[PDB]
């Protein structure tokens, strides 16, 4: 039985400081006061660093010794592009990957670029560039040369799992290229030809008997936390679809980030069957979120480790860990204490795609179950009722990566 972490939207707040200005704690946190902060953090604030050490030493604590660790990205801030230049945010990235490597030093890491990881912020071009190439020497230990040449050209690539297995390969998008705020890749059908090279890259897997993990940071489909916010320009998440379903019967299971909450996204076929399966880990960072429509979108920190079969890359479970930033913040040392496991909370035999399947029936059908996963897709931060419109909107986001079918779930 093999284990790996999984992280994501960590968020450093360089600024981040216990001030007894409420307008001067955080730049994360805009113009909202931000009042009684406190060192491990603020719901309004992106994460000080005390919060992102404290993220990486708890997982060292939980198991020291993992199989490796994906990482999808989002280092730097919600700030305004002119207060984060380039140097910034690549000596951020850094600080961050070294961390990892300090806390981890012979652990292989699958590391993804968030949309946030550039300057400006989500401007992730179709071609090599100044961050592509330092992040990539970043990463270098972590990456086969193939990895190095293909991360320098667009910030994607696969790589074998540790160790002499060929059991196995984790595919890293960079799926900030169909983000719809992206214009670098406006125009474009298949941008730094992504697409192409996994179709192949899914099609080499099934010549040679391999599995696939496939990471990224920005899913497609929805966001569950409100309805018709899809990141994905349309003709994107189709072929991510697509692509999906082509080549499930070679991926054990898909992870992503970007939302900051719990969530997850079922694949079916034309058929009607379930076909593959995809976690959305919840972030690091609690900030507040300022999209529209969402109301109180904070959450607790949270980190993942999922357990799985290494020589089928079965996901036989996970488990979410958390820190009760209301708690921590009043404690000597924050002590971060299990979410929940899978298997436990949804009353499944494991995370495989039939499993996530009931799972998902069971949250649409029982109210217990539901409620149970509302609070989880905070991070157990919102405890209120998740009502029929709440309801509506998580089984409808969970069910529905297609833009057609999800609005159509939205219409009952
Ligand atoms: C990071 O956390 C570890 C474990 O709690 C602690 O020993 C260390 O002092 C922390 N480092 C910083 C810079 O806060
Ligand atoms: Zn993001």
């Amino acid at each position: 039985l093999g284990r790996f972490w999984h992280i994501s939207d960590l968020h450093l707040d360089p600024n981040y400081t216990v001030s007894k200005d409420p307008l001067q704690v955080c730049p994360s946190a805009g113009s909202q006061p931000v009042l009684n902060a406190g060192p491990w953090g603020d719901y309004l604030c992106d994460s000080p660093w005390a919060l992102i050490n404290s993220s990486l030493y708890a997982m060292k604590e939980i198991e020291p010794k993992p199989d490796f660790i994906l990482w999808t990205g989002d280092d730097t801030p919600h700030v305004p592009n002119e207060s984060l230049g380039e140097a910034a945010v690549l000596a951020i990235v850094e600080r961050l990957t070294n961390l990892i490597k300090e806390v981890f030093p012979d652990t292989k890491v699958y590391a993804a670029l968030g949309n946030h990881d550039f300057h400006p912020k989500n401007q992730f071009p179709a071609q090599s560039n100044r961050i592509y190439n330092q992040v990539a020497e970043l990463w270098r230990p972590w990456l086969s040369n193939e990895s190095y040449a293909l991360f320098k050209r667009g910030a994607f690539y696969s790589e074998k799992l540790p160790g002499p297995s060929r059991a196995g390969r984790v595919v890293v998008l960079n799926t900030n290229l169909y983000y719809s705020n992206n214009e670098q890749t406006a125009g474009m059908a298949d941008p730094g030809e992504q697409f192409r090279w996994l179709g192949d890259v899914l099609s080499n897997a099934s010549r040679d008997g391999e599995m696939v993990y496939v990471i990224g940071h920005v899913p497609p489909g929805f966001f569950e936390k409100t309805q018709n916010k899809a990141w994905f320009r349309e003709s994107f998440n189709e072929e991510y679809l697509k692509v999906i379903q082509k080549h499930h019967r070679v991926i054990a299971g898909q992870f992503f980030g970007h939302h900051h909450t719990d969530s997850f996204r079922m694949f079916y076929d034309n058929t009607g069957a379930p076909i593959n399966v995809m976690f959305l880990t919840p972030g690091v960072t609690p900030w507040k979120t300022t999209l529209p429509g969402v109301v109180d979108g904070a959450n607790n920190p949270g980190i993942r480790i999922f357990e799985y079969d290494r020589a089928t890359l079965n996901l036989k479970d996970l488990v979410t860990y958390f820190l009760n930033l209301r708690q921590a913040n009043v404690q000597e040392t924050p002590r971060w204490e299990q979410e929940y496991r899978l298997t436990e909370a949804y009353q499944v035999p494991d995370a495989s795609v039939s499993s996530m399947h009931t799972a998902l029936t069971r949250i649409a059908s029982e109210p217990h179950i539901l409620q149970r996963y509302y609070v989880y897709n905070s991070v157990s931060y919102n405890h209120l009722t998740c009502e029929d419109s709440c309801r509506i909107e998580h089984v409808c986001a969970i069910q529905h990566v297609a833009f057609n079918t999800y609005a159509t779930c939205l219409h009952g």
